[PDB]
């Protein structure tokens, strides 16, 4: 049947009244109401800007929207697929089994993308945008998105989607008249890492994380593709390495899948970012080869941080010659990527010391067994691996890794240098390693797991009682961990963050729970940097969890419905 | 491609190892060497009776499977539709996009039932269930389960379904040649609590989860349509409470999809129980009656548990001809269930002091607003609800209440009597109260909130950090959680168990990881109530994981597939 209700703004808030048929006053629906009762409107991530909303709607006939593409160029099958894709972005503000009524203005979408031959991923690619909403003659609208680059047009694009509100009172598809907005992002790297060698992740549910991660102008998906439990990375060169790594013979990633889903980010402004970490978290895969140590190894508790233990041995010349082959591989499918990722995860020393052959190699090279010594391996290691990193990617290119041993800020430069070598951080926003390292000049990605480790909370996947990094972490958590806060002045240093998806205890069923809505925050946070906390961010929090479940995405529930409809009073 | 690998039972964990060529001994696939290499191989929950799986497998055609009814009676329609159901179960040995071969031998299914006209539910029904399958001729199988009802009947075949093994090795489905399984559970109510007023669930979720249920033979589905929240529950004689009261027009449960959802219980064992809390837990919906105080009350903090505040007025009278309306709405919908749930949820004290009506009304029954006197006004509404109950179904039947002020052993007797009413425990195991309840003869349905709230440990709805009842419990917690030891002497009076999902943070898109797989453990704990503690059972349950996964069941992830398939390298 009918809507019964209406809403009105007062003091910030949409309030819920009874529609009344003895009024004078047009009656708001609630999407209508927040619109404009809200700072923001329904807007996520918010503009950094021009953030002009204007104080009126028009109505839309939802069969009358037609893009146009101003400038042709070398991304024209980019922005056509882009633009072939907004009208089911606008049919999101459409609530499932509704139908809007085919009437009111036609909407001329106009795409303007100033360099149309760039397509390129990079740390200083061109993310902003322009947007301009205005009435055109009587019985049309004049949406123009100006952009320098594919990537902040297709941005323009999911932003002029979210000023699109459904009337369920009425049936009508609206639309806000009057829009000024200009938009550009804080931070350049702003990312989710998915864990597919704990448990598999099909590839329909990665591309169906793009397409929640552009929804919100998330760029980077980090595919912790291999760990010590799998190897279901597809090899050509060395097929053994999947053949006996793969959980099964069907959960694998193909050239072919992985193609697909770099051309599904690509379309998505999404760089899809391959990690091979190394020397530990190897495992399956390896067996035979006689190129890793501890594989298995019990007890496990005294050689590594989880099950199984294994570890690759950088005293095997052959070893690198396997490297060779699988970031060769990586490097042919993987071809949008500016980025590698090297892992460098922390690794065991009494693993290390525990081979005969690694023994053995440490005496003829004067290095003994107490722990500097395991150090120069690891770095004797990395320096080797690096090399077969550059050769099969065919140029010199940026390489992350892991804040660790190895990456400690008082050496890090006998080792790396900060040119080279970008670090991922783990560590807490209150750990002197990232003032350390900021003062070297290093750059950073920020994944603080007190913050953006997504995994935290559950069951004990060993034993009992909770995991380790529990508890559970808030959107409100993620949402204040501010980088800005975190770096001060060496702010430009960092190029953004990082949602951190392990998955021990995650994989195709659990996806869209993790990382959604949660992901989100990370997403404002990143492309905003607000000074505000996220009480004022609430609002838009609660509808922007709604339209990801409109998208068919089965986000975690922040609140009971009720309080979306009656902002204000669910508070603490 | 093809599996590489094989698997061999050793101390009771199967070892993954090479295939290798040159052997003369047939490899043993991953769920094949489970079936034997464990105590109860794939079943869940594990029998209480004769468990006797034998020794060896035999090639079954997926279509040679013929189910035969020998006795025929009043459940012809439902055994019908239980049979049909049978090969749907048997096709979830095999992996979605794998194909068995379509050789080997036939299967006969002889259902056996001893009373073929029963088909009520009740706390005497009988559930027991008797399984043989053993060798048939020499091309075929002789499975016959015998049982005293309809419900031990389906039961039978649910853990018949599972003693079939999908061989991907070789694309064989097989199954147990040798069978003697006797069965029964130890108590007989075994339950999931549904809030879905909290937030809306569809229709469909709602199914898929009694099909979860069935799975593992919990036979309860306790539906808390209402709350303060909204009002979804369609009620004819009073369409105001839901037109004012649902959260949208389409987010309703109609007399057509309870009837729907009841029948599809019926078939699978689940007796379905509504729940109409009273005299607290209500709001919305209620609107222009006068019938409510407190609805919205601010601040909230000092009128309720959580916003938004409202309760019953028991002092008009009009009050009861809503309440008789409300409940025989109810019990037209609900015509399988054999007891009602009148929640009796934490009234407020503070709340009912605040009206004047009620304050008039208390001076002039010589009643103080000491707090004795509020005691007796929710004693005063509950004896006239309970009159109301009894009317809308027609009989006395055994109702429901929580643990609370009113139902503290220690004045419960003024009030209640313990063959009318059965109180539901959310208190810890170890609480008083239980103690003083079984003592007095009362029967109690367990849902303790430390073991049992599967809502526990996400973030903060109000403000910031973790909600109320963190940590999350693992599956672990559920399973150890014994009632028989919470009781002793005093058992026989535990009716058994219900996890309790509210639905703050829950909905449709959350469903299947808030109840999967934890309720299972909760269905072996109430089914058997072993003596053995959940290491005993970590195997098990993780192969019902996969199971609910193959069912189409969003399961949460418990540990890394690698665990599953390296029984013992995983522990701590």
């Amino acid at each position: 049947e009918d809507v019964v209700w209406r809403w009105s703004c007062d003091n910030g808030k949409c309030v819920k009244l009874k529609n009344d048929p003895r009024s004078s006053e047009p009656a708001l629906s609630l999407e209508a109401c927040k619109m404009f009762c809200n700072e923001y409107g329904l807007l996520w991530p918010r503009p950094t800007g021009e953030a002009d909303l204007g104080n009126f709607l028009s109505k839309i006939n939802l069969n009358s929207i037609e893009v146009k593409i101003l400038k042709k160029g070398a991304t024209d099958d980019l922005m056509e697929a882009a633009a072939k894709r907004f009208k089911e972005q606008v049919s999101l503000a459409i609530p499932r089994g509704s139908t809007p009524k085919l009437t009111g203005k036609a909407v001329d979408v106009y795409l303007v993308n100033e360099n149309p031959n760039e397509k390129a991923f990079s740390l200083e690619m061109d993310e902003s945008y322009g947007l301009r909403v205005s009435p055109s003659g009587a019985d049309r609208v004049n949406a123009t998105i100006t952009a320098n680059s594919f990537f902040g047009m297709r941005h323009g694009l999911e932003t002029l989607s979210q000023l699109f509100v459904f009337d369920d009172i009425r049936d009508h598809l609206l639309m806000v008249r009057d829009v000024n907005i200009s938009d550009k992002p804080v931070y350049p790297y702003r990312g989710i890492l998915l864990d597919t060698a704990r448990n598999y992740y099909s590839i329909e549910s990665i591309k169906r994380t793009i397409e929640a991660m552009a929804a919100v102008k998330l760029n980077t998906f980090h595919w912790h593709i291999t760990d010590s439990q799998s190897f279901p990375f597809v090899t050509t060169k060395r097929p053994n390495l999947y053949k006996f790594g793969a959980l099964s013979p069907q959960k694998v990633y193909t050239k072919a899948a992985i193609r697909e889903v770099v051309r599904f980010g690509l379309e998505r402004g999404v760089r899809v970012l391959p990690e091979f970490d190394a020397p530990a978290h190897v495992g399956e895969g390896w067996q035979d080869t006689d190129l890793t140590v501890c594989f298995k190894a019990e007890p496990w508790k005294s050689y590594c941080v989880e099950p199984p233990c294994g570890q690759l041995n950088p005293t095997k010349d052959e070893l690198y010659q396997y490297l060779e082959d699988i970031y060769s591989d990586m490097a042919e499918v993987f071809d949008t990527t500016d980025i590698f990722h090297m892992g460098g995860d922390e690794v065991s020393e009494a693993c290390w010391n525990s081979s005969d052959s690694i023994q053995n190699f440490m005496m003829q090279n004067r290095w003994d067994l107490d722990k500097e010594s395991f150090l120069k391996l690891w770095n004797y290691f990395q320096q080797k691996a690096q090399d077969k990193a550059y050769k099969a990617f065919g140029k010199k290119l940026p390489l992350i890794l892991w804040t660790s041993t190895l990456t400690n800020y008082k050496h890090i430069d006998d080792y790396l240098n900060k040119d080279d070598y970008i670090i991922q951080v783990w560590t807490t926003g209150v750990d002197p390693q990232i003032k350390g390292l900021l003062e070297k000049g290093y750059r950073l990605i920020m994944s603080n797991y007190d913050a953006l480790y997504f995994d935290c909370g559950y069951g004990a996947w060993v034993g009992a009682g909770n995991n380790w990094c529990s508890p559970y972490i808030g959107w409100q958590k993620v949402y204040d961990n501010s980088p800005a806060v975190i770096a001060l002045e060496h702010r430009d240093q960092v190029l953004g963050g990082e949602a951190a998806l392990w998955s021990e205890q995650s994989d195709t069923s659990t996806l869209d729970g993790r990382l959604w809505p949660r992901a989100a925050a990370l997403a404002e946070r990143l492309w905003a940097e607000p000074a505000t906390s996220w009480q004022d961010a609430e609002y838009r929090m609660l509808h922007i969890r709604e339209r990801l479940v409109r998208m068919g995405i089965q986000a975690e529930s922040l609140q009971p419905e009720w309080c979306y409809q009656n902002e204000g009073y669910c508070y603490s």
